[PDB]
């Protein structure tokens, strides 16, 4: 009220005096019993066939309802969920036709129950993803997966996926990967135990000279986490009671939502500008400053957010074009819609509430009818389609104001993984291609010149990624070998807002130069030996269906119209990423697809 | 220092103890004597050929240097000054081959006298252009063009391009232009008397209403005015003493930098964030309110920006393309830089100091040596260029962390000029194409739908633009009609930030169509018969030469790192729009281009 009710959206906490976990509830449709009970069976629209049109196609659909699922892709499902892999007809990505990458959705946490128990119950395998390179001869992950487990803030009461696994083990973290900025370049595990050396590379002096970016972020973020929690003698944190962590949590909004993630740590904290120079650096965040605070804030609460990440074997498309093989009769592909007409009595009485005219991609045109609807399209899209009547004024400027971050990756095949060998595999495989050509690039050095020659160490790193300060930003290693094949593909790009909005300026074939020689300047040159010439990009602001990579919001935005934006509009209802406070993650749109199929379900 | 120099900066101010006028030294320069006195012959490179590079090109090649200039672009120079005009050989933008638009800049104010001036100098025709739309019966635009004339602060020093016009006179201004917000439409004269339906369509309440948007933001920014100036009785302001003056904006500086355009107008100035929709609205600040206040409020200091505007006939793309006839043997095509290698000692002793290397766009590499270099491009575009050795940390975060601000320009041809017609105008011209047809849209009415059924009225507007809130957002009249023609180029869109992301996340060919109909909701569907179907659009975000519209600075980005983006690197020099303060004008180009003429002519 209106902070109060910004903390329930976040937290899921239903209506008072009840107080209900929506989490449990999303679970318990999602996976356990369903659309309990099944209301009147009604004509439903739904508008876009990403995870959250189709989590909330399947549901609707098992209900008893009549769904049709709108698409405007032509040939792919999934939206966002977008997978470079081989397809039967068409030729392969990449040189190796088994190699495959992922264009958009990566890695999946083990705090998101939703998407994670989805997985499994449609039964596909999911894998570690390593976050932070680790070491391949620790761990077990021969095991059976360990099963989804949630804690709820009601009580003691949890939810689980099935039976533990207590051999499964994590393979143990080298951070051996490579931090290179000004010039200079160390390992993860070196940054760790002494910043003085990078730290001084932006210009920093003093005390925060001996801190690493990292520790400096969670000091300067703990005042804020005393609103919500209690820093216990252990390290760890506990929530407050219901009635304190609530209203913390909602003194969060009222205190930091005016405030940018720029202006949080350079007027709160404190930190000089070259301490903020760092830490965007390293840790991800100099095009998200002038963003919100809460944006960045969200995602890191978490003071260990070291915790288990997961990806889906054969590629994170798995997970949508599995539910669209229940959802043959439903989705239509190819239909873009242009013009969404309904009718709100708060297309008239007696016949159809909402009617949907689409467009071919890319009959002239066709109107759909139905009594309701749910849109999962991001509002950069919905923002080029004709409404009647009016949204509500807030929602309308939602649609308008809300700010679509930019993104950008480039993917690099390599017929070796190079970025596994040590200094002795690479004199074994340089030579075993040619005679003398470890030796040849030993004497050809590195280029001095950088966008930001000694010959570069061996990485030597199983996973992971490193990160830097040319155009490339964040690289990323693949967590598993595809089995049967010797190569693999590098995420060699992958960057945010204005750091992103450098590659989105050049075309897909104009990518791969620059970000191979971006990736010589922290590896080095000579791994273009094992380069096999295959790339792909994926630029989401310039993807006509997503027309940006998620939406972000701008300081006091949320404050704004967030409550505006979950608001059904008549007959109309909303789901997506979006539409929730987990921003660019599955788990939000399923959270807010999973919250619209239970409230069209049940709808008068 | 930090502050005072960065007002020095901004007001064009030189060192102390004599404060010289730069803009004077400016004028001096480009236009009256050159280069005085030519100092010792370099060899001098120059990236880039926009009005930057190509303005100091001539002056260092009029004063005797050695200049090549090296533009990446394989056909056109002038950069950011686009032109859509029909070439010799190429098939015209338009149907009618006499009809051309700008990609870029359009218009040239009164008060920016070095780029009037260098357009008077090179024998170029000027007209007016109605920022505002006019009355076509009034003034006198057949008399000879008013000469440029600039007051400056110091003492009562003034400058004038020549004898005065008396007879000239500007045409009287309509404000009959629309102004389409919350499905409702009214005209700029109407708006300006009585406000309060408009801004009752933003939810305002209270005396906020009865006040123009306009006038809202003036007397938000009285006590920000009040740091340099005085107000008068007049409503006129005078500024302070120059000690005071010059204190007041270094006061500015300090106080302002540091906020958002919109964390000033919530925070500051106590808007609602009613008045805040409203006002980004109608006045485009929506997509500024997270950049920095400093940004929107430079241009805006002023409390009558309805000053005198200007542009060349036959296209802005006359200024640049006149400058490079005069340097034919200077200028080199198709080269790309991707390497900058220079000596500080501060490409070795006794050699050359600058070493540039390019690419052939889109010989494999060329290697361009010289004593002193200047770099124009912008700095989206130096992202992705490798240097050695490193340039000043803080230059090297201000090429990284420089946000560059999205542009996108969608234009429309007409067979005829609607926008002049009257109603009888419209029954007229109709008719004669087919008889009934009139009648035939009265009958068809408006589409109830918008992406925000009596047919629209006829605007009859002379210049000027509309505003509203569908993705097109500000729709512009060409001033002047083409001679022996009968139609024009509409600017069906034209937007910033946010809204131009919006439109550069579909293809070139995909835009034509939703302008035209987000046209016809402030205008009428019957506007459709003149589309001749041809159209011209421009994505900066996406030309691989400008890498985004303009340097735009986040909060505190300018009080962080521009007094480094002016500093040159050794033998290396920057000029461009962004090195200036005049972000997104032709003349801050001109400004640091002759400001880096001047100190690359006289150095040792
Ligand atoms: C680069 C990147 C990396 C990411 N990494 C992760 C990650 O590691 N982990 C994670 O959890 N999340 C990640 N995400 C986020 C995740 O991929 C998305 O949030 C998820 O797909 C949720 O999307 P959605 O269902 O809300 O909408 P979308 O997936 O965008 O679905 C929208 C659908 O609507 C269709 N559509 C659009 N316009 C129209 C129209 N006018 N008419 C009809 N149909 C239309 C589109 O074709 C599309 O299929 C990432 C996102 C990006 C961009
Ligand atoms: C949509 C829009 C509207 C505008 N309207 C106005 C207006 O009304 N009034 C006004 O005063 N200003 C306006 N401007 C601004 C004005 O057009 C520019 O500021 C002006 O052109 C100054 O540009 P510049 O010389 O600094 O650089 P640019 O004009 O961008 O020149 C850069 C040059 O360098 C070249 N180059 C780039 N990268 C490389 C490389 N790697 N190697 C070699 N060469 C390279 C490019 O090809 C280009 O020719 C507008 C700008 C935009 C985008
Ligand atoms: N602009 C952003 N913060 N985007 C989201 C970044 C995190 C993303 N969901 C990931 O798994 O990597
Ligand atoms: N993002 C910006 N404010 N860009 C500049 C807008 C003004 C521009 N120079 C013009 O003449 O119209």
């Amino acid at each position: 009220m209106t902070y109060e009710q910004l903390a329930r959206e976040l937290l899921l906490v239903g209506p008072a005096p009840t107080n209900e976990d929506l989490k449990l509830r999303y679970l318990d449709v999602l996976i356990d019993n369903g659309l309990n009970p099944p209301g009147p069976p009604k004509r439903i629209l739904i508008v876009g066939a990403g995870i959250a049109g189709l989590v909330a196609g399947d549901l609707l659909t098992r209900a008893g309802h009549d769904v049709t699922i709108l698409e405007a892709n032509a040939n792919r499902v999934g939206g966002r969920i977008k997978t470079f892999h081989a397809k039967k007809g068409e030729p392969s990505p990449f040189a190796d036709p088994a190699q495959y990458a992922e264009a958009g959705a990566m890695r999946l946490p083990s705090f998101h129950p939703l998407t994670l128990a989805l997985i499994d119950k449609l039964g596909l395998k999911r894998r570690l993803f390593f976050n932070v390179d680790i070491d391949p001869q620790t761990g077990n992950q021969d095991a059976p997966v360990p099963p989804v487990f949630y804690k709820s803030f009601k009580d003691g009461k949890t939810w689980t996926n099935g039976a533990p696994s207590p051999e499964f083990k994590e393979p143990d973290k080298r951070n051996h990967t490579w931090i290179r900025t000004n010039r200079e370049q160390v390992r993860r595990a070196q940054y760790a135990t002494d910043p003085s050396s990078i730290n001084e590379g932006f210009h920093l002096t003093g005390c925060e000279t001996r801190l690493t970016v990292s520790d400096m972020v969670n000091q300067a973020l703990e005042p804020v986490r005393d609103y919500y929690s209690v820093k216990q003698d252990d390290g760890t944190r506990v929530n407050k009671p219901f009635k304190e962590w609530l209203a913390g949590w909602a003194d969060v909004v009222r205190d930091f939502d005016g405030y940018s993630m720029g202006r949080f740590l350079r007027e709160y904290a404190e930190f000089s500008d070259e301490a903020v120079e760092a830490i965007g650096t390293i840790e991800n965040m100099t095009s998200e400053l002038h963003l919100a605070f809460f944006h960045s804030f969200l995602g890191r609460s978490d003071i260990d957010p070291r915790a288990t990440y997961w990806e889906i074997e054969g590629g994170s498309r798995m997970l949508p074009e599995t539910l669209a093989k229940d959802l043959r009769d439903q989705i239509v592909m190819g239909q873009r819609m242009v013009r969404l007409e309904y009718y709100d009595p708060g297309t008239g009485p007696g016949g159809p509430a909402v009617a949907i005219q689409t467009v071919p991609e890319g009959a002239a045109t066709q109107t759909w009818t139905g009594d309701l609807a749910i849109v999962t399209i991001p509002f950069s899209s919905l923002r080029f389609v004709k409404v009647t009547p009016p949204f509500s004024y807030k929602k309308r400027r939602a649609v308008i104001e809300t700010h679509y971050d930019q993104a950008t990756k480039v993917l690099l095949e390599f017929s070796r993984r190079w970025w596994e060998f040590t200094e002795a595999d690479w004199k074994r495989e340089l030579d075993a291609i040619a005679p003398g050509l470890y030796d040849y690039y030993q004497q050809w050095g590195e280029d001095d010149a950088e966008a930001a020659g000694g010959v570069r160490p061996a990485t030597n790193a199983y996973g992971g990624g490193s990160t830097t300060d040319n155009p490339n930003r964040f690289m990323y290693y693949p967590s598993h070998p595809v089995p049967g094949t010797q190569g693999g593909v590098v995420l060699a790009a992958y960057s945010w807002s204005d750091d992103a909005a450098r590659w989105d300026s050049f075309d897909d074939a104009e990518r791969y130069g620059y970000a191979l020689e971006n990736l010589q300047s922290v590896h080095g040159r000579r791994i273009e030996v094992f380069y096999t010439g295959a790339g792909q990009t994926q630029s989401w602001l310039r993807d006509p269906y997503a027309c940006g990579e998620a939406a972000v919001y701008t300081p006091h935005q949320m404050t704004a119209f967030h409550l505006d934006v979950v608001r059904p509009e008549g007959p109309v209802y909303f789901a997506g990423e979006h539409v929730s406070l987990k921003h660019a993650w599955i788990e939000g749109a399923v959270e807010t697809a999973v919250r619209a199929a239970i409230a069209v379900n049940e709808a008068p």
